[PDB]
């Protein structure tokens, strides 16, 4: 009495309507359609940067942060706009709840493509369930101000746990300029999205 | 007289067949199934790099460009192959329609993972047109030629609107060499995919 | 008798139940629902970095590698930890079967967001089915060791085919530090995911 158009299908044998889906890309979890590899972005809200402090110094920066989850990888991106000219090494540190992944340093949200916040625990940014991470390195950066080149330099990144919480610690090295730069790196998360 | 297999369900109360989905991953858009955070790419066509001129000078480059949207984030990547050795700073300007996002400087296409062009207006690349916002910065780049290292240097990027249109302006600085480099940076789009 | 809730719809003119979907995001392939631009990651397994040799020198490094496919672009990322304070330049080469894409140099797997391996042939990392490619460049890198800056330098990358197989060849230039660095770059794949 009715027909079903692909990707819906009807089995006359058992009188059952099904959805056919490609299993490398889509799956069913708890009876509900989902993706095998959804994109989630955990970020500072739209043009709403986080206020960071250089350790105990009276030196601050605004930071826009995006943490993009692709498969089990996390692409970390930060845009730092320091307020104060400095020589030496500044420590910009981000703290995340060791269970939830929620940023404790400033406000971040899981953000869909519509621009709406998603009510999704950000555990997908945590490197491990067991707190045993090792990840560190350096990226080249270029400091500038008002469109003018200031300095070619570098910034370290390190992933650690302290007092049970997850830290991403960034250390920029400057020689008179304001620490104003963008950098990115990738790390792996062993936390699956199910 | 019929049943439904998950992720399809049937409610006896209201005689209604539904699709059950995970709302952080899938959603309904104007009656139709969609992703919460779809990937979209606006790019130069396969083997069809864009011809760019360095301002008013008789100096040109070919550029392959990809603009990757996920969540509200845009990852911009460019591969610039300059023709002429230069000492100084080159200005590469990309112009896009300020309402539609369409590239005015050369041909770009919205491309699916299928390898087919998608009939999608590329508004998803457009950042905030608030004229008090000056999204910009610098990235480190390496100039080379035919696999040979030439220079470690830098390139600026600046996002602006003027004359109703969206501009990405890149400025590469060279000493002696052709401007031949790849660079990427991230920004945010104001335009929700709905 | 039945009703349908969006995204399911019923056409009374032809007695057909359909799933409405947004074609730039979702599609139907061989009667099954799929994504237009799925994310796939081809990577080294967690805690199973690949052992790479510097040509025929007795010099090795361990590499975590992710190759993230979005739309038709591949984001390549490598995290290298070498052992031997290098002398000059070291060449790290990855080989992939030119038909199936499988890494022949060491163990890689297609990994879902779920944290589970996916049974997908990795053709999506191949530049073309034609077995031809021209793509080369340099990225700036920073070598470090145990949190300490060592050198700001560069790494070349080149995409080629030899004897019908696809090669990614990286040449890192160090002055007398261990090759310990991360680098990434993007390239285009003309192999559609269909």
């Amino acid at each position: 009495s009715f027909f079903t158009a692909a990707p819906l299908s009807y089995n006359t044998g058992n009188s059952t309507i099904s959805l056919d889906y490609r299993s490398p890309q889509l799956r069913v979890s708890g009876g509900a359609l989902a993706l095998t590899s959804p994109v989630f972005v955990y970020q500072t809200p739209f043009n709403t940067p986080m206020r960071l402090r250089n350790g105990t110094y009276n030196e601050y920066a605004d930071a826009h942060i995006q943490m993009v989850r692709f498969g089990t990888t996390v692409l970390f991106n930060i845009d730092v706009t320091g307020e104060t000219n400095a020589t030496g090494t500044q420590t910009w540190e981000l703290q995340f709840d060791g269970t939830l992944g929620s940023c404790l340093t400033g406000r971040m949200q899981v953000m869909g493509g519509t621009g709406e916040e998603l009510d999704v625990t950000p555990t997908f940014i945590l490197p491990t369930s067991d707190k045993s991470v090792y990840k560190q390195g350096f990226m080249p950066i270029v400091c500038s101000e008002n469109g003018e080149f200031k300095q070619s330099t570098y910034c370290s990144y390190a992933l650690t746990y302290r007092l049970g919480n997850f830290y991403i610690t960034l250390k920029s090295t400057t020689s008179g300029c304001k620490p104003i730069f963008q950098m990115s790196f990738m790390y792996e998360s062993q936390i699956g999205i199910v």
